[PDB]
């Protein structure tokens, strides 16, 4: 929505969730931890940085049928959550004020591409 | 050296090179791509937080030739470094206050683990 600052950290989505949460269909992400990062994200696809959205909290545990009751938030498949969560916990990342960016922005490409392992669930 | 804050990301570094950072040994560690990440780094090597530095600023491009005119810097073997520049540039991250963990701390292993893509040098 018109910002100046953009995203430090970015978050590697498949499609088709990676274009819903964008396009803000999809205010909630889900993953197999909890993290602590708050604010802005970007959300990289195909190896190309498509938009962004802001982590606000992290929802969860969840059991897949807990999940099903939000399958408006999520957009994901039962077949796949069941597949994914492999009957484990899975948790939800609430996410808000997701937008496309008007040109997607090229990522460097493997293996030079820098990642950071989120350390905000370490147990200090 | 008596921290109450801890570093949100984590750099995974393979040894002997990641004990050298963390012991203070190594103030540059070297990689193909610059990063505008400032502050501390959590040093991650075997699935295991052994420690953290301060990244202070980033050095280069370097060819390997220049990078030999600082050996007691990085710490690294000839051989080692062309097999991987690959006839290309090189950059030295600079660290600073670097100490190891009275105690390993232990990592989320894969896949669960969160990694963040560094979008500091994204061209926007």
């Amino acid at each position: 929505m018109d910002y100046m600052e953009r995203p430090k950290l970015g978050l590697i989505v498949r499609e088709p969730y990676a274009s819903l949460i964008v396009d803000g269909r999809k205010v909630w992400e889900i993953r197999r931890r909890k993290t602590r990062h708050r604010g802005p994200l970007g959300i990289v696809s195909g190896g190309r940085l498509i938009g962004q959205a802001d982590l606000v909290g992290v929802e969860g545990p969840f059991s897949v049928e807990e999940l099903l009751a939000h399958q408006e938030k999520h957009l994901a498949e039962e077949a796949f959550l069941r597949a994914y969560a492999k009957d484990e916990p899975l948790y939800a990342w609430v996410l808000e004020n997701a937008f496309r960016y008007e040109k997607p922005l090229h990522v460097p490409r493997r293996p030079g591409r820098v990642m950071f392992v989120d350390l905000s669930e370490v147990r200090w």
